[PDB]
């Protein structure tokens, strides 16, 4: 049938960008309160993802279209922890194509790519958002504080 | 680093690598007593000409440390169908908690998802670091034989 291929996105051009942003609208529609409203915010904070750790945005594809992507940066400080940490940005598959373990094979990927450099990685999630937490927690993520509506996850080496 | 390459001829130096890897983590093998590297040996030969172009192994250098087997053609009853199965999976003890077994488990399925949407495995029954392992990549336990576990990870539509 179709092969998942999970892959570095080489370049961010008005197409790609395009892409990501209709997945990202498609994933998080009903979690606006985490997911801002709009093409706009979705297109403003890919564009911020990109420039900030373009060396660890993968995307997940099933053809010729992206169906989803994770934001991996290798080279975020953390004031909680004091130090250089990693981290996870964005994390989102298309509706559509939910429940079907893609979301899983980006979130392996991003584990073995930042365990390359990182012994620590940080996240914020919604605080309504026990499905992504649910799955952070079956790969080692903790829960370690919070911030608003956003919750802080943390995995150790 | 680690470096993970398919094996490209089962030579003598690769072969008594592959056995110390395989006796490193199954043990032993303390059963057979001294023909434990010939029993080691044997199935090794054996994974080889079954699966050869699935053969992974991850090298530290220009040792072999772990490896991984990966058949693309292999018939299963329980499937009704050809599946894609993992034969064998071990990582020398010294390098067992670095990410190696990740690594060669990503490989793996990169490989067979070319070929199969369904991959098959049996894992001992008090394996729970493995059947851990597997989990997080998707597979689920679906049956067993004796001591064996049966577990599938079949990509839906
Ligand atoms: C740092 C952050 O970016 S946090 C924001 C994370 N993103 C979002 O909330 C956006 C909206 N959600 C999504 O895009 C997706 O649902 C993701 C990325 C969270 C998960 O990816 P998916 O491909 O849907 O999940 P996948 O099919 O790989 O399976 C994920 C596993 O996690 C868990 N999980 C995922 N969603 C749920 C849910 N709604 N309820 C319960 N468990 C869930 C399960 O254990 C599931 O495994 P299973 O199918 O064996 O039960
Ligand atoms: C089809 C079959 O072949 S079934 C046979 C499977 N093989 C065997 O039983 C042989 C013996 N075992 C081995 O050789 C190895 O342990 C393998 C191949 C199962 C795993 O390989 P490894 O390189 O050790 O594991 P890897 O480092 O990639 O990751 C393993 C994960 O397992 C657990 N684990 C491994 N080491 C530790 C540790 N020190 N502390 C806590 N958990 C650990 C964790 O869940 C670890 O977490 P992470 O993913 O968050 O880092």
């Amino acid at each position: 049938m179709d092969e998942i291929k999970i892959e570095k996105l080489k370049k961010l051009d008005k197409k790609a960008l395009n892409e990501l942003i209709d997945v990202y609208m498609s994933g998080y529609e009903g979690l606006e309160e985490y997911g801002g409203e709009g093409r706009d915010y979705a297109r403003n904070y890919i564009k911020w993802c990109w420039k900030k750790a373009s060396d660890g945005f993968f995307v997940a594809k099933v053809g010729d279209k992206i169906v989803g992507f994770i934001v991996c940066d290798k080279d975020w400080f953390s004031k909680y922890e004091g130090r250089i940490v990693g981290a996870i940005h964005e994390f989102v598959v298309d509706k559509k194509f939910q429940g079907k373990g893609i979301g899983r094979k980006l979130l392996i990927t991003c584990l073995d790519f930042l365990g390359k450099y990182n012994d620590t990685i940080e996240l914020w999630v919604g605080e309504k958002n026990y499905g992504a937490m649910n799955l952070y927690e079956k790969f080692g993520f903790k829960k370690v504080g919070k911030s608003g509506i956003w919750v802080r996850m943390i995995k150790r080496q």
